[PDB]
């Protein structure tokens, strides 16, 4: 019953995470997993926890584990620092999450880990606010302010989250995709063409029109948008569009969850020639998907 039988919930989670990673061929480090769980295992037990796989072109599938909770302070930061998971790099990212919590009041936060690396991101979640609130933050890439007209044009006026990616040295702004233009396939063709990204098939465009949340990624090395991502949730295994991609099919059918009937969040990422791939998270305790609809003021499907 080392990894089986009667076990604490946190041990059930660890075993499930390693099983996913093995099944999808994702790399992982036992030392990094243990280090993450020493600090964060209790959080993973009691809050909105998810396991993600994603399939970047020409590399192995990555396996991430992440959680969020409705606390106004950035609790992950202290835990990660103490855990040896978050060292300064001599870079704008070092103070950015602190600046975000100073600049805009948070109603929740979360953290994201790649089990082959350690802590990748911390998220800041405010109540929905005008995007201009972000321009207060000292260490944001200069490219963010420079995209004021782009945000306005594409109805990216309602900021619903921020993140710092310590590994990638980038930041995402997340928008509530409330505008009726965002219910049309042309919107997605247009916003993707504005950046010279890849435009997906019609079948994928017809999925995107239901997206409640759009992320846009900025970095300090370039003036342009690195990639963007459209998030769509599915309330159970069967309603994931399993036919679109083999990773979607396999993960929907086989992802572990403690709750018998989990939903999923899928991120459709696009970039220039990387940046284009799919992310899928299983709602391991069943808390994430309802919270996702609620945070976007949408009835639960
Ligand atoms: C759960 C929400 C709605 C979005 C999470 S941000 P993300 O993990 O998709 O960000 P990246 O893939 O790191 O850009």
């Amino acid at each position: 019953s080392a990894g089986a039988g009667a076990m604490t919930i946190v041990n059930r989670i660890r075993t499930d995470v390693v099983n996913v990673a093995k099944s999808f061929g994702a790399e992982y480090s036992e030392a990094v997993i243990d280090q993450i769980f020493q600090g964060f295992g209790e959080k993973f037990t009691n809050t909105g926890f998810a396991i993600r796989v994603q399939n970047k072109r020409n590399q192995k599938v990555d396996c991430n584990i992440r959680y969020g909770e409705a606390k106004e302070n950035c609790l992950a930061w202290d835990i990660a620092r103490e855990s040896g998971l978050l060292s300064d790099q001599g870079h704008p990212v070092d103070t950015l999450i602190q600046e975000m919590f100073q600049a805009i009041p948070a109603i929740a936060y979360g953290a994201d880990f790649d089990i082959n690396y350690g802590l990748v991101k911390i998220w800041h979640l405010p109540k929905i606010v005008p995007v201009e609130e972000a321009f207060k933050i000292p260490s944001l890439p200069k490219s963010v302010n420079a995209h004021i007209d782009f945000f306005k044009k594409y109805h990216l006026d309602a900021l619903c989250a921020l993140t710092v990616d310590y590994r990638n040295k980038s930041t995402n702004l997340y928008f509530d995709a409330h505008h009726p233009e965002q219910r049309t396939t042309q919107f997605y063709k247009n916003i993707l063409q504005s950046q010279q990204f890849e435009v997906p098939s019609d079948e994928v465009l017809e999925i995107l029109v239901n997206c409640p949340e759009i992320a846009v990624t900025f970095n300090w090395s370039s003036p342009g948008i690195e990639r963007m991502c459209f998030y769509t949730a599915f309330v159970n295994r069967e309603t994931v569009p399993q036919h679109i991609n083999p990773v979607l099919k396999k993960f929907a059918q086989e992802a572990p969850a403690l709750l018998d009937n989990p939903g999923f969040l899928v991120g459709w990422s696009f970039g220039p020639k990387k940046g284009t791939y799919i992310k899928i998270d299983v709602d391991y305790h069943g808390l994430v998907v309802p919270s996702f609809f609620h945070m976007h003021n949408l009835p639960l499907p």
